[PDB]
């Protein structure tokens, strides 16, 4: 029936939504969550994931750890709050905030406040999982790598056990935060190079390829008002704000009439594969590149051009696109999981 | 009305096209053709100029330069012939060969023959009309750009009136040859980084975002026999053959129902700009990346995020798209040339 | 007395850096965290507690098995199939046999040694680090994958960390590689890091120190005439250790007498009033393609115009031992090598 | 008497080795060509001319004005209107006046040096090259971008090509940088090129030979021995270049006496016996951020295994004078100097 996993993010809106998906997903038995570092601070994303399942009745039953603050080898670009905005804008969380039940991370791990959390107590629990899966153990990974990379260098035999799931990368359109490159990658380059060498099982499920295709249309948010709105008006208007929370950036910026969903996808790839293409091939990660770290650079063409002039071993899958009918799968699951939201919200 | 120029090339079916409309066009008034390395030897590319322009009945007119042998500071990837194919397949070139006049470049320089021919014979050609613009010398590049990178290493102070048009890179699509590189660019990319650095007017004309939209269509097709074939069949038929030489590649490799047409663009944008799209910024091209060398990088995204927080000079013009009609009119004009040139060759 | 812990990869120049630690009444060790080197991390915690259990004190002091590979490049670690213990020139086989249980283990709560994990020590680390009136010392003399990893789980205590060094090259040219040293250039990014990280960091012993601390034939007789008389069988197989890479040194490295290095950083916590030092700013070569670990200095640049330096200091460099400091070093070497004798 | 060319950027140096070659009967310079260094190449030719002009040649030899900056790096020349000359300490207000014309320029049917382009001295090179009966000698001791930029338009004459030069540094430390030697790490790109060409290389003149080639109290009284009967103001001329930089390199560096580099080099095209050989493969670091120029060598590996060796030798090195090649080396100079003297 179900598949245990691990949900690595750095929410977010986009990580929010893969969040609520895997939780509420009876496919998904989310096991804990850990966070990163990425434009807001580990902390602030530790708070952030910790609000997302407040909201949703869950923040009592899932652990929480806080990851790691900054990339292996690279400076963090984590902003401050400039003056005490949320740092997951579109709703006001005072209530969420202070109505927080205690992390049940920390009952796990002997501590008495979060003060004590360590960006390395994931890694007893990860080995636990990893230990006891019969074939591999399953992280769905939405944001920086950095606390996967730091995982293996410090249970570099557990590699072989560990398949990823992840939103990130872009492969045959170009990047978003820098020209040929995407957020999750160039932020923790040699994180995911780290990662694609150690012989973890990788797929990248939900590169921009994807995610620019799974676009928030007025047909989607009428589709969520009617599985919401009965139940929770309240919610139907959060979910609609947090959805469109960046829908005038990515308009002006980068020319989006309805703006993309990213992370949720990656959690989807879990539940049913079947809606995606798949290739695999050899990913390189850019690292040595002035303005180019990060860029996903595969031996794809080259396999078209000359199949046995192929050098390098397969390191990953990527997921090119999603088949017919896919898009409409993934909105029917995303919108039958908040309205069962909607249900607990009330 | 006309515009002295000079074609720097590395013919290559996309340049022989390219060549045919800078020549026979009344508005450019080509100056000379310097040839480059390229996937075919300099010695190579300096034939397929010739034999261009005999098959268009110039070779009697416009002097022929044999350029650099290599990148700067890279290896060539220039490949033999296998086993005495021409080198600009789907042609016999046995005759235009045989009947291939002198180059008239031997007696500007003063030489007896073409083995005396040395990769920098342009230099003081160019350097006489780079003096004698009244503004700024019109060059056409549509090959690797090692020519002009070591015209301007030996002429610094003629940067500043050299006006660079070409065929190069890709911007808000992937690469070819690389996954985020075009061919031109990543053959040489020192050569193109000393450009842009140099204080040469530099525009790229023809990436892949606009020549991956210029398509040789059935349509197309029609229209070049209407224009061609009353006046010569033969001709008719080579310039369709040269046009679908690569057909197959691009449909299994790319994905490309109709060809590409990159090169002759360029020389379009040089002819008729209004057709074209532009936009200024700073490109730095990538030269430490060991996956993403010649990867065209810029700063468009960050003027559209937050335009005071710009601080690299703005070094190159960029067009990104043809404007309505922009397909048509090219077309119009190259179909325009290839009846001329039918009714020349009979 | 300064407590301390050492990080290190025995090595036959980190054993007696560890009996020097150790058998000081100036220096109180916390713990040895061990580094992955010429050979595995695994073989170099056997190596440290071979060390602790020769000089009798494998049952006080905890031993922690460190992280397996540099941040994000391949260990140079020869396969566990070559056969190669990397405490060569002797038998351990009793050492080995009459091994006491480790430490660590009861801090940890684990039954057994297949238990350490890489990251057991950073409890340890903070806790010690957390207690100290103004900063706690680390001695490192193998790569500084630990002490990296360690500053990316607790970015915090970078302020209240010293460290003091066996690592690099300034003046004269690099070992394993032309002009870098082995500690250095086998994880660049890790000093890197730590550099950037707001550790008091001092490269207390880079070649310029260690290339003249040299084992000569008069170093051996004062050797001898400390330990024969106590136990002539301890003599024997420090001398061999000392001596394991002479021939080696000799025809690749043209020294007559070979050197001794990791000490010498314990030597500097010990008494640093022995060595020069000068501040400046430290530039870790991570790019080069085959000039990493490079430790390039701002030095020149101002004894050649003072005003005109941009780049923050971030390092204190020990260049050389002042007159006297020779001496002194072989002085405290062969009082603690006369006391194990005593007692082994 | 063997044919050569020389490449140099004068420089106090480069003057030395330009006098050296040119008076000595062993060979026949052909020409020179000048090349971008801390000053400008158009300072650097005229100093070259200068030279010549003060040791009555500057109508005898032709001087061609090469590149202006590296191939892909930025030059590192002051500007212009810092005012430096780049052959300090002397008046050349006479030997300016005095100038007669290049015969540069009858070679290349120009009117005047305002016609002067980088790559004029090609066509004369190639047809040296080409009448060469084995190879051709060129002696560099500047910037290596004229000769790099000569094969990338003649990639067919690299293997009937020999370069003799200063440059770089191997078992000793740089100087400009902490690791490379100036002449490198000005266009590491140029000299990588070069080595990858199929010229037949070496580094005859490493910072590893010139800092121990040092102008002494003893030699400065041997250069007045030689001079001061014939021509007492080119006694003070030579030494005041040759101490130019006595102070810098004192108090910088640590010299008592400062060291002469460039004209090593056309020593050992004229008497190689004095040197040592040692043939290598030489990587030239071009990535490193703080390392560029760096010569990278597999000289220790060939020590430590002869077998394992994968890169093909691609030059020889010079580590070390011969005994008795220092006083070669300065009787030839003071020799050359004399003759300078009585003539001048
Ligand atoms: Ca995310
Ligand atoms: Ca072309
Ligand atoms: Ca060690
Ligand atoms: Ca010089
Ligand atoms: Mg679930
Ligand atoms: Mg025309
Ligand atoms: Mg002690
Ligand atoms: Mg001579
Ligand atoms: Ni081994
Ligand atoms: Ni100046």
């Amino acid at each position: 029936m179900s598949i245990k996993c691990a949900l690595d993010c750095d929410p977010g809106h986009d990580d929010l939504a893969m969040i609520m998906l895997a939780v509420y997903s009876p496919k998904l038995d989310v096991q804990y969550i850990s966070t990163t570092h990425g434009n807001q601070t580990v902390n602030k994303t530790y708070q952030n994931a910790r609000r997302t399942l407040n909201l949703i009745k869950r923040a009592d039953k899932i652990p929480v750890y806080r990851g790691y603050s900054k990339p292996l080898t690279r400076e963090s670009v984590a902003c401050p709050e400039i003056h005490g905005e949320s740092g997951l804008g579109g709703v006001d969380w005072s209530e969420i905030d202070r109505t927080m039940p205690r992390n049940p991370a920390l009952d796990i791990l002997g501590y008495k406040d979060e003060s004590e959390l360590r960006p390395d107590d994931f890694f007893k629990h990860l080995h636990r999982l990893v230990s006891a899966a019969e074939d591999k153990f399953d992280i769905i990974s939405t944001g920086s790598e950095t606390n996967i990379a730091q995982y293996l260098l410090a249970y570099p035999e557990d590699a072989k056990k560990i398949r990823m799931t992840t939103m990130a990368g872009n492969f045959m359109i170009v990047g978003n935060i820098m020209p040929f490159a995407e957020f999750n990658v160039l932020i923790d380059p040699e994180a995911i190079s780290n990662i694609l060498q150690s012989g973890v099982d990788y797929t990248f499920a939900a590169p921009l390829d994807i995610t620019h295709t799974v676009l928030v249309t007025e047909k989607v948010i009428n589709d969520i008002k009617a599985a919401t709105e009965p139940y929770s008006p309240k919610f139907t208007e959060m979910i609609i704000k947090l959805l469109f929370f960046f829908k005038d950036t990515y308009r002006d910026v980068f020319g989006f009439i309805d703006p993309p969903l990213h992370d949720p996808v990656a959690a989807f790839h879990l539940i049913a594969p079947e809606w995606f293409e798949h290739v695999r091939c050899h990913v390189d990660i850019e690292t040595k590149g002035e303005y180019t770290y990060g860029c996903c650079c595969t031996n794809l063409i080259l396999k078209k051009k000359d199949p046995t002039k192929i050098v390098k071993p397969d390191n990953a899958t990527v997921c090119l696109k999603l088949k017919e009918g896919g898009h409409d799968a993934f909105w029917n699951q995303m919108i039958t999981v908040w309205g069962e939201i909607a249900k607990e919200i009330g």
